[PDB]
């Protein structure tokens, strides 16, 4: 084996640009550390998909022969939204799945979000991977390739649990990613009308690129949702593990606001289950669970560690502010916008109410937008460290799992670090805004502790 950059080998994903950092023979070495990695946990059999990029039919074939040259069976699903990947990795005969997938990137990327023997990969075991190409401590064998269609069996088993009680009309937005194979098609089957925007599948991303987390790629959505007097728009990313939200007045429902809805739902039916989300979803939902009868579990970001976290704590439901929803009950327990988006259409047809009522009706506090700090690269960590060590924050409940976050009994504030941009990423909250000020005030001073200089844009 050559040597591969180390910098495409991420906290819980492989991402390079084709071509570039990510050539054919990289992909090829990567299938064969995968593969290695799979046999030694004693799964042979690995499931394999791709998303919509233009990469995407050529560069599967050497992921595949990495996996096949290690002597494992692979079970090739074609194209497929990366959730069908993760479920074919839970229903076929093997529990190990590759997707490859550059998310809600530029056409040009690529890479790979992997499932080991049930276990999605994350930090140290992504290394591990690299670490195995450039010690060539590799697998080898005459594997074995077949061809598996698993959409329908995913739509079925979708649409046999979900039971919609009244029709709705529902604008669908893939941005031209590969959730247009399936999304606006098992919406309709569930009982909707479904107006198809982008979602003709096409790796040149030629209108907004399918990313529901920049509010700029939600436009065309809010406009043809109250255009057509719609009942809900759905954005979903270019891989089909996110969704984004929007009422029939257009309002956009950050992904703590939707997880207040279905920690009710999911909790009612389930006493005491755990329901776990990350440092930058709103203290609200941790009254909301508990109040319920849930146990709220506070977690890192990162889909690969909320999956792990729910496997040690028996959650059955997770969520976090990038727009991933993990359902377990009824489920399987991987992110999945598309499902996610199943079940809300389930709860919602289930109210009278439009759905700008139904998420109005959880209340308010008053909130910041998200703001960014940038910092350099060599200044990133050492603020977060120097806060974590120095700070002064009275009798906030302080949480350092990521970042600082401090919750105060009327309020909290976060900050954390960006961890692939030069970038501090703050967030505030607190029933009144004479307590809001009070919180940035006391971050404010913080930072400006570490750093007089900081620039501190509140
Ligand atoms: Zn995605």
């Amino acid at each position: 084996a050559p040597t591969l950059p180390a910098s495409i080998f991420r906290a819980y994903d492989i991402r390079g640009v084709v071509g570039d950092t990510l050539t054919a023979e990289t992909a090829y070495w990567i299938g064969r550390a995968i593969g290695s990695e799979s046999l030694a946990r004693g799964e042979p059999c690995v499931a394999v998909g791709r998303d919509g990029r233009l990469s995407g039919p050529e560069l599967v074939k050497q992921l595949i022969q990495g996996l096949v040259d290690c002597g494992c069976q692979v079970s090739d699903v074609g194209m497929v939204p990366t959730p069908v990947l993760y479920y074919a990795a839970n229903v076929l005969e093997g529990k190990s799945g590759v997707m490859l997938t550059g998310s809600h990137n530029p056409p040009d990327y690529n890479g790979f979000k992997i499932v080991v023997a049930g276990e999605t990969l994350a930090n140290e075991q992504i290394q591990a991977l690299r670490e195995r190409i450039e010690k060539n401590d590799l697998a080898s064998g005459v594997g074995s390739v077949e061809q598996v269609d698993i959409l329908p069996r995913y739509f079925k088993q979708i649409r046999d649990d979900i039971a919609m009680a009244k029709p709705m009309k529902v604008v669908v937005d893939c941005g031209n990613g590969v959730a247009g194979v399936i999304a606006p098609q098992l919406i309709e089957a569930l009982g909707c009308s479904v107006i198809p925007l982008y979602c003709e599948v096409d790796g040149n991303f030629p209108n907004h690129h399918p990313d529901p987390g920049k509010p700029e790629n939600l436009k065309d959505l809010i406009a043809k949702v109250k255009a057509e007097n719609a009942d809900l728009g759905l954005a979903f990313d270019g891989d089909g593990d996110r969704v984004g939200v929007v009422t029939n007045t257009g309002t956009i429902i950050y992904p703590d606001r939707l997880l207040m809805l279905f920690a009710k739902d999911v909790v009612s039916r389930n006493p005491g289950a755990d329901i776990i989300f990350d440092v930058k979803c709103t203290r609200r939902l941790i009254a909301l669970i508990s109040g319920y009868g849930g146990r709220p579990v506070m977690w890192k970001t990162g889909h690969s560690l909320i999956k792990k976290k729910m496997k040690e704590t028996g959650a059955l439901l997770a969520g976090e502010m990038s727009g991933h929803v993990f359902f377990k009950e009824r489920w399987f327990g991987f992110d999945d916008g598309i499902y996610s988006a199943a079940r809300l259409l389930e709860i919602l047809s289930q109210d009278q109410r439009d759905s700008e009522h139904v998420f109005s009706a959880f209340g308010s506090d008053i909130s910041t937008p998200e703001i960014n700090i940038t910092v350099t690269e060599d200044s990133k960590f050492a603020i977060i460290e120097a806060l974590q060590r120095d700070a002064q924050w009275g009798e906030g409940n302080i949480t350092t799992l990521d970042g600082v976050r401090v919750d105060y009994p009327k309020g909290w504030g976060l900050v954390r670090a960006s961890n692939t941009t030069p970038v501090l990423v703050l967030r505030f909250e607190a029933d009144t805004e004479e307590e809001l000020e009070r919180i940035k005030t006391v971050f404010r001073n913080q930072l400006k502790a570490v750093d007089s200089s900081l620039p501190v844009p509140f």
